[PDB]
């Protein structure tokens, strides 16, 4: 048998404090006030005694929501240290007012301060009703702060420091303490949750607390813009300076739910048709035809703006849309040029082809475009953008193609057939690079799909997943690296010459692969090319007669393709799917922050030719105010609405039946 | 039962510990009544998270 | 303007009707009272007046829950009609009670009885009280019915029929109906459930509700089951005649959930491992040596058993466990002995040798054991196993050999090499079946997996996806067939003979492949082959210069590559993933479903020996009757526990507390 007895003892109540505490929870007011009066002359009820739960008369009182026992219980004078926390958790208004008028056991950890509880509990009554006396919130120091105090803190007890400090931010990035309480509570709840998010990055525990807290202040400045009622006032908030000013801010501080939201991207939306009125309601083959036209007619408007901004088609290219238009027509043909630019080659170092001389505007406006809106927009956010990556690259290739042609062009005069010129020839190299630019400007057309209904999600989908795929990369290229080691070690031995090999070539790409494993550089396109098959069996033979080797060999070859291909690739495609989707919620979200950042890009003066055309206040805060001061009061109001329409409730209507019942009892008999 | 282990017991978390090793032995030697077990035994290494 | 208005308009109530039927709602006795009695006298309010909702006094009394006002309308004699069927649905005792003691608009379709409706809620209590009295259901119809009346009832009204049968059957399968008024109650939901499987079968439309319906009977005798409290009822309930022949009733209806109970499994597991006591509680180890000794002295025990069935070991094999492993010893035996037999070959039907010799008798004894099951089990019991099939498969191929190998015996004395031997040679033939049948007797090992707990559910899930596997390879033949029909049309002109062709072979079989797509036949099997990228690409090309037929040809194959990988695989791939989802859930109870049959089928006495060792009532139903009466009650009182651990609930309690507030202003004033 196991004897159960209590291991942690305490001191039980008495029959008489057991009696006045089941009075107090039955809510019978007579007998609690008789028992208060006796106590004051006999003293032998103790009115502090807790209970088995460590709950005192007050405490029961307060969760009873039994108004009446609390303040007979107050105007006798019962300890009342910490019931206004449990009062404001309780979330109970009368209690909050009677203890308002006026080291044991606690619920509420030593830092919570009335004021911070009454926010963490996001009760607005409450709230305001602190707020209403001097009451204040303690400053978090910097994110990354190194004073005295904070490493001091952190070292004498990093428990304590981490909990108060979630705690107050937790209080200050309440929605209700933000509609009260502050100046702009849009952009408190902007820079409020990118700091918590910064944090989140920081801490890495206490991470979903941050991350959820910073989305909480992200939904409060959703539901804020939700409140507008009219176009007048979304243009008031939109165009607040601390034009579009704070969705600026809003897109700087990656707030994607305020800036996807319907009436700001009808906003939106307006001023990107800027010249059609009516795009909304037209067909497909209208919009199709007018795109085509203002495509083809690019030139023409580009040239116009060139002469007279001040025109019918002089000021019709900085529409937006049309603009946009224009600056895809100019890509577009471009791209033409660069097809029809591979349409006597023994020439080394060639002057350049009249397709090659109209390529040459497109390649100087695109650099000359680049360092234009280097200096314009600046250095961090052009390092942010990651396709300006790709656009680095293709104007690095590019100029490395015009400098290699020129050295061609001086250094060599001759026309030597191509057969016996060096591998390292100038004229080889360019061709090379000039070929990739090629590969990556097609390649550049990804970042349109943003503009498009139908291919913008799909981009974020599949610009979400290649997170997962170079996560993949780096265990695969682990397995790549130990398998090329292993088979280079083993075969190295066996290295022939070329002269040896049947048509003098040596390596995988000739018609019999050979030297398949040789030399680690080949081992590695060996194993690489074995992943699409293209690498055969019979690279694993050897000349002279090794079976052990040869088999050796092939078991490695064969637990390569098992472990890539079986093992690998399917472990890809599972967390691929998992991604896919755990983001096909959000892609419309992302998707409408991402294009708005597309229509914004061409809201600017700057940049309003493409290539190559491109080579050639006390009021307005107080509307603000106003219309911040509206919009406060209809989110409390919805709010409030939303949280109206737990076994506490059904406690609470015991307690009202039992008490008037006592009453009815008491008045009668 | 979290809250027998909170009474009449001297190290509630040492006690958490072997229970839920215990019960996760019994699971695994019991082909029925495994998932009986296997939720005891989450609910003592819950209780050990809480405290 | 929308002008809206009444299009259907009713009979509007009187100011005094509007006055009593709120007074009616609001639950105010006297006033009620005082209505009905100047209503007697005056003629000034109809006591039987609608609400907007239709709703009379009587069915606001009933909805209110207010017995003492319901009784007040009872006793002025107000209309009843169809009201105990709202006091029924509403599940109040008192109102049932209140009116068993005693065309308009109806909730209820005319079908509908107090029985049928006490059934569909299934409410115990109200149930018990109306078969009190002398209460009947009529009698569904056969489901295949073809009599006057079933025909005559379809063709005047098939849905009014179709509801009617469906009420009857809802009625029907309540389990507190069953409860009561059922002699047996776990036979009656066996073959209700069963029926209703069957009707949802038949019934295209309203499959769900039979499938639900017959879903809830099956649950309901898991429950049954799951209310016993020792051993002694468990085995009186499983080893009941209408041993363990409740069990066998069980999974002939099959009743998988009530197979799969876990004191059921408990005590099919100590049957099951009838030698060992404690091999519940052992080590892998240990298991795996006992296993490896007892498949290892199969032979021993099964010379023994033959010899002398009473003793130590003439009886050790009968157990179940052990029998199981001496068969799985025996089958395991024959295969190495099928992986020796291919270990001079020039001879025209040679004489069996040693190795064929020994396999001889296990093939004997296979076919014997499966003659002797077909006699002994019976004809659709023996159908319904699709292992049955494999199995006369192997059968078959293996009596085909063996004839095959006398023929080439008997016909061919000589010894030519088998070079210049005939395509149909009797000797090839012979070993191309015995191949076959080799293939097909290592692939019966599956069926195997049932008895472990790692691979039995595994088994399952493969087995329900081959069902999806088979659904897509129509489809998918239906599309390589049009496109085979394609690629001949367009190839068969350029048929070549075998002997121009480089090594005088033809096909796709050969080093160049060549005519793959000459004619129907080997169409189809490039097409297959090209599935896997067998089929190398210049086949699609032809010694004339028919480059526009080429490139059709090409393209032809090209299509087909894109249909059949890129979009059918994938499809299927994620056919098999959407499966195997959904039965993820169910995996263990199919498979202790599975592995109780196969444990059920080494409990009998017959199939004892291995091949090839097989060639050389009152008081029992008093019993039952006792412990499903302590079934039923504890059954009975669980689930009114559980359904005791809505809107109406809140506007009774209103209900409750203004009838309390006018009693007592009417007592008081
Ligand atoms: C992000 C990209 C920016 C940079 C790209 C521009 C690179 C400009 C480089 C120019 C050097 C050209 C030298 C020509 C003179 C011949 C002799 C010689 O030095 O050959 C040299 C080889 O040099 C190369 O082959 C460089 C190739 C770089 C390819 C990068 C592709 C990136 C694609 C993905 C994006 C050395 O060879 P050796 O010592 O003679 O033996
Ligand atoms: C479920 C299986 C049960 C049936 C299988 C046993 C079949 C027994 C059959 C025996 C006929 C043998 C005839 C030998 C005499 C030579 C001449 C001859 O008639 O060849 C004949 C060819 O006949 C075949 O090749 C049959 C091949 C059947 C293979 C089935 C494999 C099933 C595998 C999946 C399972 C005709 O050829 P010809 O007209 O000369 O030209
Ligand atoms: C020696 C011989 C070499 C031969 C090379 C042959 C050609 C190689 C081609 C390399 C492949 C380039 C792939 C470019 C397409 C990337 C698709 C990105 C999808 C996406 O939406 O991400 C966006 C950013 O992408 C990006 O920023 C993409 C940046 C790609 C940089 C590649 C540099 C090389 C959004 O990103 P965001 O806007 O949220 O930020
Ligand atoms: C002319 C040359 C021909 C060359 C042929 C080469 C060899 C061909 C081999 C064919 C493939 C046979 C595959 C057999 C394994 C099937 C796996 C079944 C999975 C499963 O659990 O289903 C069970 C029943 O299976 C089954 O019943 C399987 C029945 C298979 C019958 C195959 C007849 C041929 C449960 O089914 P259950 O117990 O619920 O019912
Ligand atoms: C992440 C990285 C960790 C993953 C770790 C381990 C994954 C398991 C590795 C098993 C690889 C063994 C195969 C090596 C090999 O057989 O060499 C062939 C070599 C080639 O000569 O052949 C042999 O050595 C012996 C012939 C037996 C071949 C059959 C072996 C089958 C084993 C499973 C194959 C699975 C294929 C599944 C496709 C649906
Ligand atoms: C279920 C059945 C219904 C499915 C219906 C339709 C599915 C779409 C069919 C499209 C097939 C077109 C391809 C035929 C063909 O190109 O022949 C090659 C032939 C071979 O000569 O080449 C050509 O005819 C022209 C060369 C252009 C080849 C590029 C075409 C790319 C089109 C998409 C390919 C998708 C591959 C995705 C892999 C990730
Ligand atoms: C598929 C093969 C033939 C490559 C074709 C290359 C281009 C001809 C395609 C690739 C991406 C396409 C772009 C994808 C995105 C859009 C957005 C599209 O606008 C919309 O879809 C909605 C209306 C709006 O933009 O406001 C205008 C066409 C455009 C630039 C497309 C123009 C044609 C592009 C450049
Ligand atoms: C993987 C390659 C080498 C093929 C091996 C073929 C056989 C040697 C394997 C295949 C399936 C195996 C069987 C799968 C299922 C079982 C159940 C297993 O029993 C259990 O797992 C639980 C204990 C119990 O049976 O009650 C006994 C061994 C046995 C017959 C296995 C014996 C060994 C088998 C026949
Ligand atoms: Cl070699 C290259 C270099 C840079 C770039 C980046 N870039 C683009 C590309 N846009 C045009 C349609 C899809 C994205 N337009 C530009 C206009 C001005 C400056 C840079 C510009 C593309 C290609
Ligand atoms: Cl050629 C063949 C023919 C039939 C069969 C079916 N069969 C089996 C197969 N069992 C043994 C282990 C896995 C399933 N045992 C038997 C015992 C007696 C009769 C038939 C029997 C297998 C192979
Ligand atoms: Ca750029
Ligand atoms: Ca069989
Ligand atoms: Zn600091
Ligand atoms: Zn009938």
């Amino acid at each position: 048998r196991i004897p159960l007895q209590i291991v942690r003892a305490e001191t039980e109540l008495s029959a008489e404090e057991k009696a006045f505490l089941n009075a107090v929870e039955k809510g019978d007011y007579a007998t609690v006030k008789q028992a208060l009066q006796e106590a004051e002359i006999y003293y032998n009820v103790n009115i502090n005694c807790m209970d088995p739960l460590g709950r005192s008369a007050l405490l029961i009182a307060i969760e009873n929501e039994n108004l009446e026992i609390m303040e007979l219980l107050l105007n006798h004078s019962v300890y009342v240290g910490d019931a206004l926390l449990y009062a404001i958790r309780k979330e109970v208004v009368g209690a909050v007012e009677l203890l308002l008028s006026y080291t044991q056991f606690s619920e509420f950890t030593p830092d919570i301060t009335p004021i911070m509880l009454a926010a963490h509990t996001n009760n607005y009554e409450i709230i305001k009703l602190l707020v209403q006396k001097r009451v204040t919130i303690p400053r978090p120091h910097q994110i990354r702060c190194n004073c005295v105090e904070c490493v001091s803190s952190s070292e004498v007890d990093s428990l304590r420091h981490s909990r108060s400090r979630l705690n107050i931010y937790k209080a200050l990035a309440s929605p209700s303490l933000i509609a009260l309480s502050s100046e702009d509570p849009i952009l408190t709840a902007f820079r409020l949750g990118w700091e918590l998010k910064e944090l989140s990055k920081v801490e890495n525990e206490f991470k979903a607390e941050y991350e959820e807290l910073s989305q909480q202040c992200k939904l409060f400045a959703k539901d804020l813009l939700d409140q507008a009622r009219s176009s007048r006032e979304l243009e008031i908030i939109l165009n607040h300076r601390d034009d579009l000013a704070k969705l600026k801010v809003a897109i700087k501080y990656h707030q994607k739910e305020f800036v996807a939201q319907p009436n700001c991207q009808q906003l939106l939306a307006t001023l990107w048709y800027d010249g059609f009125p009516g795009w909304r309601r037209k067909h497909w083959v209208v919009k199709l035809l007018t795109c085509m036209t203002i495509g083809f007619l690019f030139p023409m408007l580009s040239i116009a703006y060139l002469i007279s901004p001040r025109s019918n088609l002089g000021l019709f290219i900085k529409k937006p849309f049309i603009k946009f238009i224009c600056h895809t027509a100019s890509y577009l043909t471009f791209l033409f040029m660069l097809l029809l630019a591979s349409q006597d080659l023994h020439v080394q170092g060639p002057p350049p082809t009249v397709v090659e001389w109209m390529i040459l505007p497109w390649v100087l406006g695109f650099i000359w475009g680049e360092i234009k809106e280097m200096w314009d927009g600046g250095f961090t956010e052009y390092i942010h953008d990651w396709w300006n990556l790709m656009d680095f690259a293709m104007n690095s290739l590019y100029l490395a193609t015009i400098s290699l042609k020129i050295v061609a062009y001086v250094k060599y005069n001759g026309s030597r057939p191509r057969e016996e010129w060096e591998m390292w020839h100038p004229t080889l190299i360019a061709e090379a690079l000039f070929a990739i630019s090629n590969i990556l400007s097609s390649l550049r057309l990804i970042s349109l799909f943003t503009a498009n209904s139908h291919l913008g999600p799909l981009q974020i989908s599949l610009g979400r997943m290649l997170l997962d795929i170079l996560k993949f990369l780096f265990i695969y290229c682990l397995v790549l690296l130990a398998f090329a080691n292993g088979l280079n070690q083993l075969y190295f031995y066996y290295e022939t010459r070329a002269i040896d090999e049947p048509n003098n070539c040596k390596g995988i790409r000739c018609e019999k692969q050979n030297n398949a494993f040789s030399t680690l550089f080949e081992t590695l396109q060996s194993l690489f090319w074995s992943v699409f098959g293209l690498l055969n069996l019979y690279v694993t033979n050897v000349k002279a007669r090794h079976e052990f080797t040869e088999f050796v060999g092939a078991t490695m070859f064969g637990t390569y393709n098992v472990i890539s291909l079986v093992v690998l690739l399917n472990m890809l495609i599972a967390m691929m799917n998992n991604s896919y989707q755990l983001i096909a919620d959000h892609a419309d979200i992302e998707w409408k922050f991402a294009r708005t950042k597309l229509w914004m890009s061409y809201f600017d003066e700057g940049g309003t030719l493409p290539p190559p055309f491109n080579i050639i206040s006390l009021i307005q805060n107080q509307h603000y105010q106003e219309v911040i001061r509206n919009l406060v009061k209809r989110y409390v109001a919805a709010m409030i609405r939303n949280s109206k329409t737990t076994e506490e409730n059904f406690k609470e209507l015991k307690q009202d039946i039992s008490s008037f019942r006592y009453e009815v009892l008491d008045l009668l008999g």
